[PDB]
């Protein structure tokens, strides 16, 4: 049952409490309620997406940004980067699948090897991720010279259909820059190519959002319980540090509830809420919870750190005729591209706008327009890290996001996001785009040297929102990873983590299928444990 009034509530004890309703957190709440025995409660302080359609309609998604649907944590004052930025977080069911362009990747077998073989997550591989993504999925492209792909997964992956004149023209372009045609999601990663995605989307228009996919079939399901419009505040712990549910805040007081689970609380938070969550539980670097009078349950110097992004700048240009009027979300297509040789793995990944993106150069005097699009460079493997810190002993203030965007001591991300640039405008200038390229808005072509570039990127730059691993993963003996492989928070039992938080290390490409696989992985984690 649906339940967005606490009062109506009378049994407050279950098998598992899932906290957060968003990419993984569905997952593994659908995935647990799938046996009969155990009951299972999903708690979620957004609202119920069921009937919104601004959240439900995938074309609609940038309207979604500082709306009431969004958290909007802007970020600390940045040592090298863009203090106006803001890292929009989905408040809804379905969390920032909810909120997203959709955009849907496998991550590739060589990212997710390393998990085990470099980052010490023992049984984090290839060999484990690949039978989850096809579970998870239904894929367009499923059949029997792609075994890996999935046919009768809840989440549906389709192939965007190349319509827009001006993408099909900038593929042409690539190619005739040295980056051909490729295919997504064949299970060999893409280190030279571009083409139109594939999109977790329905044929009707509707994300294929985690709550779409997992929940909106299950609400009636006997064992399971949904409860939306409440905040958890703080986690419960017994004498014995077993974790015993979950203390939660109604929107219309703001009374407190507990929450009590018999088995195990699966904290599905996300990579911002999930470390101040722990830390506001006593869990987390000791001499920062001693700054705001909590008590120190876990010393656990990890929580809150190594958090990780894929920063994204932009290059804008008029366009030479009329831009298209419709998209499946308006980002259609991808271009990966090493500027180093011997990789495998594109250093580089650059999104392809229909549209202008204006948001950080409007500010700083950049011309715009009302017809054009954008090619908006993203750093795959980011070198900088940045934390997520408590503001206040009070769960209602925001956190201090502090990524530190481009501080990596070699100016690595700072060189590729250059290039990108560089690689962006080279494209731009190919002869198949000759009537589509108009004027470059920004930077504009004054911009050229090194130092104009940096200046240009370190005042303009986003992100492609994609913060993930403030709570990683790691071997039972590092201290700084606060998990298990098994995605238990060391040095307490009956708890979880699993969202995007646990990354060790970021992936190539757009997180949110790896997250729901991370879901999908937890529910079965928890299973094989009883
Ligand atoms: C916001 C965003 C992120 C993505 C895109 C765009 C934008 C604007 N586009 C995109 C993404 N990924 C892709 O692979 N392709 C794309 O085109 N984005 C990133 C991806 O969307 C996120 O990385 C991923 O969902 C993160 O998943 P998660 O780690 O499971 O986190 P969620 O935010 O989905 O779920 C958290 C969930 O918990 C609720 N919450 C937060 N705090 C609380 C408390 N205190 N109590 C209860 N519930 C809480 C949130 O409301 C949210 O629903």
């Amino acid at each position: 049952m649906h339940i967005d009034n606490i009062e109506n509530l009378s049994d407050r004890e279950f098998d598992y409490i899932v906290v957060g309703g968003g990419s993984a957190g569905a997952a593994v709440a659908a995935r647990l309620s799938e046996d009969p025995a155990v009951s299972v409660a999903l708690v979620e302080a957004g609202p119920d997406d069921r009937g919104v359609p601004e959240v439900l309609q995938l074309d609609r998604w940038m309207e979604l940004l500082e709306s009431g649907y969004d958290w909007d944590y802007p970020i600390e004052p940045q040592e090298n980067g863009n203090s106006f930025m803001r890292h929009a977080r989905a408040k809804v069911m379905g969390g920032c699948s909810s909120h997203n362009s959709c955009i849907a990747f496998w991550a590739p077998r060589e990212d997710l090897d390393e998990w085990e073989a470099k980052y010490g997550a023992t049984g984090w591989n290839a060999e484990a991720a690949w039978p989850l993504y096809k579970r998870l999925e239904t894929n367009e492209d499923a059949g029997p010279d792609a075994p890996h792909h999935g046919d009768s997964g809840p989440v549906h992956l389709m192939n965007v259909p190349p319509k827009d004149p001006t993408g099909v023209a900038l593929l042409d372009a690539c190619e005739q820059a040295g980056i051909p045609r490729a295919k997504f999601n064949t299970g060999t990663t893409v280190v030279n190519g571009a083409n139109f995605f594939q999109i977790n989307r329905r044929a009707d228009g509707t994300r294929s959002s985690s709550s779409v996919s997992y929940i909106h079939p299950i609400v009636e399901q006997e064992n399971f319980t949904l409860l939306t419009g409440l905040r958890a505040r703080q986690l419960v712990f017994d004498a014995d540090r077993r974790c015993t549910g979950v203390d939660i805040v109604d929107s219309a007081f703001g009374h407190t509830h507990r929450l009590t689970a018999r088995n195990e609380v699966v904290l599905s938070t996300g990579a911002i809420d999930t470390p101040k969550l722990l830390m506001l539980s006593g869990i987390g670097p000791a001499a920062h919870l001693a700054e705001h009078g909590i008590e120190v349950l876990v010393d656990s110097p990890g929580v809150g750190e190594h958090l990780q992004d894929h920063p994204e700048g932009v290059v804008q240009f008029e366009a030479k005729q009329p831009m298209v009027a419709e998209s499946t979300q308006w980002w259609e297509i991808g271009i990966f591209t090493p500027t180093e040789d011997g990789l495998d793995r594109p250093d580089l990944m650059m999104h392809y706008g229909s549209v202008p993106f204006d948001m950080n150069t409007l500010r700083h005097g950049y011309p715009t327009t009302e017809n054009g699009f954008s090619l908006t460079p993203n750093v795959t493997h980011a070198r900088s890290r940045g934390t997520v810190r408590l503001r206040s002993r009070d769960f209602r203030d925001k956190p201090m996001v502090d990524p530190r965007y481009f501080t990596d001591p070699e100016g690595h991300d700072m060189r590729v996001m250059v290039a990108g640039i560089r690689k962006a405008r080279e494209i731009a200038a190919q002869p198949a785009m000759a009537e589509w390229t108009g004027r470059e808005l920004s930077p504009g072509v004054e911009a050229q040297t090194d130092e104009e570039l940096q200046d240009y990127i370190r005042k303009t730059h986003n992100t492609a929102y994609h913060p993930v691993g403030t709570v990683r993963m790691g071997a039972v003996e590092d201290e700084m990873s606060p998990l298990d492989p098994e995605l238990r928070v060391k040095g307490v039992t009956g708890l979880r983590v699993a969202d995007a938080s646990v990354m060790p290390e970021h992936v190539t490409v757009n997180p949110n299928i790896t997250v729901m696989m991370i879901g999908e992985r937890c529910a079965d984690l928890i299973r094989s444990a009883r």
